[PDB]
């Protein structure tokens, strides 16, 4: 369960997300990682999946993000698609939908995703030899 290939699905998706720049990767998410580190793994996954769901729900049809050019629109849709795929894997890992997130700090989506990538890669590393 804990070292399931879902971890690779998440990392693969994050690897793509972090190479993607759009009109709105600087808009913010609640920084779940600004905590002093006091939650179970499932709780961390639930919290990340929660703030990402907020983000894609709020920005999928946001006039600031939708794009003027074909390329801008494509990149927007690709980002939304990937966030939903990432989110779907996170909820699968969390096994939990109820996790309040109380952090004040907002970080850019771009910074959040790089941090979550680091945490996910660290989990993968602790699973393999």
């Amino acid at each position: 369960h804990k070292c399931d290939i879902t971890l690779q699905e998440i990392i693969k998706t994050l690897n793509s997300l972090t190479e993607q720049k759009t009109l709105c990767t600087e808009l913010t998410v609640t920084d779940i990682f600004a905590a002093s580190k006091n939650t179970t793994e499932k709780e961390t996954f639930c919290r990340a999946a929660t703030v990402l769901r907020q983000f894609y729900s709020h920005h999928e049809k946001d006039t600031r993000c939708l794009g003027a050019t074909a390329q801008q629109f494509h990149r927007h849709k690709q980002l939304i698609r990937d966030l939903k795929a990432l989110d779907r894997n996170l909820w699968g890992l969390a096994g939990l939908n109820s996790c309040p997130v109380k952090e004040a700090n907002q970080s850019t989506l771009e910074n959040f995703l790089e941090r979550l990538k680091t945490i996910m890669r660290e989990k993968y590393s602790k699973c393999s030899s």
